[PDB]
DNA sequence: GCTCTAATCCCCG
DNA sequence: CGGGGATTAGAGC
């Protein structure tokens, strides 16, 4: 990794990376720049969130399993 | 340095 | 090409 976190987070880029997530759940190419223009963030920053965002769901989730 | 954990390096499909 | 399993490495305490 030569320079890792590039960025730092806060509740507002938590904020539109979530609100702008919404529209389209998966990340492409135009997903992505849109994102990048509104969180003020590069473009490799959120496809590293919409990853981080689904472990982070199936990690609480599997905690939680469950069984019949 | 431990801790937080978003970011990193290889794989899945 | 992004999801992403398991681990690395910088921001914060």
């Amino acid at each position: 990794g030569p320079r890792r976190t590039r960025t730092t987070f806060t509740s507002s880029q938590i904020a539109e990376l979530e609100q702008h997530f919404l529209q389209g759940r998966y990340l492409t190419a135009p997903r992505l720049a849109d994102l990048s223009a509104k969180l003020a963030l590069g473009t490799a920053q959120v496809k590293i969130w919409f990853k981080n965002r689904r472990r982070r769901h199936k990690i609480q989730s599997d905690q939680h399993k469950d069984q019949s």
